[PDB]
């Protein structure tokens, strides 16, 4: 018969094999008994127990024959028997209990609930306290060996809120992609064993792009000078807008706003390249339009897209592309007849010549001269065009005088237009 009915023993988790759990004696014959004892396990409460322990059948010494895992099973209940060969006897049997004492063999486990596994992401300037990923820390031991706290690290714009079940990782700042497209976090964790076993976990935070900026122009108002009578399809000016966003959000497409210039349309005067290049679609003419301005848009692919527009002033410069035009006196094939008294004095105003020129400035300025003919008997004012007599006529003066007035301008190469004034002396 066994010394005690029930035995309780504490055994370290993960104790090596052949560790002495206990040496039982079935009270080997006291004052005699038939003798030749034999020990054996006859039953286990959990069958798992079968494979963790062993007993010498003759000496009666229980030892470890397996890995005692507290997280698997912590209590082992063994029914054991001692026998005298059944000559004329009963079997004695007691109940052994091995408590598996928990030790700190599991350190913390840090897990991220997100969709794209391990790719944590968040859109620019997402709001303060916007949850990005649920983190879950665990330690599979019991007690202090099971308890755990964890913390973010280094200054970053995020934080964690510890809860009963799990923690939560959220935004704690303003995120701008144009400034930073990524952060590099490290969650540090540890258990409360002695000494405490620690875990780190490092991972990335990809800040996803928003279409939060439009294409910025280099200038709000561009200007360019052109020369009059330019060729159709001749380059004028380049504008440029850049968008800091990603892809479609940041591509740039140029458009010219509908406007009418002098009664038609911008298109009919000007067009735009999808590269910010402005081409003259027509031959410009300073006498029609010395200046016109227009707006030019820029847009990007986003839902919905965004715009910036800039103004464009075109200065049309003057060239001397208008020869002057004789308009007084009226002209037949470019000549006029006038009459005058023969006894006319000196200074008599014969006629007054005048021309119009459309160009502006020097290009448009007129000077009058007698080019040829009876330049001796008449004189012309350089600015008026007033033709007057410079001599008296009498006694066998010819009765008819021919003079060629011209009006020329002041351009790089001066243009001009003549007229033939015939003078007849009416007595
Ligand atoms: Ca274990
Ligand atoms: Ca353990
Ligand atoms: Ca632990
Ligand atoms: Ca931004
Ligand atoms: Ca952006
Ligand atoms: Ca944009
Ligand atoms: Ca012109
Ligand atoms: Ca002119
Ligand atoms: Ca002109
Ligand atoms: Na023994």
């Amino acid at each position: 018969v066994f010394d005690e009915p029930v035995y309780t023993v504490n055994v370290l988790e993960n104790s090596p094999i052949n560790t002495l759990v206990i040496d039982l004696n079935a009270t080997d014959p006291d004052e005699g008994t038939n003798g030749e004892v034999v020990y054996s396990f006859i039953n286990f409460v959990s069958n798992l127990t079968k494979q963790m322990f062993k007993i010498d059948p003759k000496t009666g010494v229980i030892t470890v024959n397996g890995v005692l895992d507290h997280e698997e099973l912590h209590i082992h209940e063994i029914d054991v028997q001692a026998k005298d060969l059944g000559p004329n006897s009963i079997p004695a049997h007691c109940k052994v209990i091995v408590n598996v004492i928990d030790i700190n063999d599991n350190a913390p486990e840090i897990k991220l609930l997100s969709e794209n596994s391990e790719m944590v992401e968040v859109s620019e300037n997402a709001p303060l306290g916007y949850v990005i990923a649920l983190v879950r820390v665990s330690d599979n031991d019991s007690g202090a060996n099971g308890k755990v706290q964890c913390r973010l690290q280094g200054n970053v714009p995020f934080r964690l809120n510890e809860f009963e079940s799990f923690s939560t990782l959220l935004v704690d700042g303003r995120l701008d992609r144009e400034q930073r497209d990524m952060y590099n976090l490290t969650i540090l964790a540890e258990d409360s064993g002695y000494p405490p076993l620690r875990s780190s976990k490092s991972f990335a935070v990809k800040v996803t792009d928003e279409n939060d900026n439009p294409p910025y122009f280099t200038k709000p108002h561009y200007q360019a000078m052109v020369l009059e009578n330019n060729v159709p399809g001749a380059f004028l000016l380049a504008v440029s807008a850049r968008d800091p966003d990603l892809g479609m959000n940041g591509t740039v497409s140029y458009e010219i706003i509908k406007s009418e210039v002098r009664g038609m349309s911008v298109e009919s005067y000007v067009t735009v390249n999808s590269n910010g290049e402005i081409y003259g679609v027509r031959a410009f003419n300073h006498e029609d339009t010395r200046t016109f301005e227009f707006k030019v848009s820029a847009k990007d692919g986003g839902d919905p897209p965004l715009t910036s527009n800039a103004t464009v002033r075109i200065v049309v410069l003057d060239v001397n592309d208008n020869t002057p035009v004789m308009t007084t006196p009226p002209l037949v094939n470019g000549t006029a007849e006038v009459s005058i008294p023969k006894n006319a004095g000196v200074g008599y105003l014969v006629t007054q010549i005048k021309a119009d020129d459309y160009d502006e400035g020097e290009n448009g300025r007129l000077t009058y001269s007698i080019s040829e003919g009876d330049m001796a008997y008449f004189e012309i004012d350089q600015i008026n065009g007033e033709v007057r007599t410079t001599k008296t006529f009498g006694e066998n003066a010819k009765p008819s005088y021919q003079i060629t007035v011209v009006a020329h301008d002041h351009g790089q190469t001066s243009l001009s237009a003549s007229a033939y004034i015939v003078i007849y002396l009416s007595p």
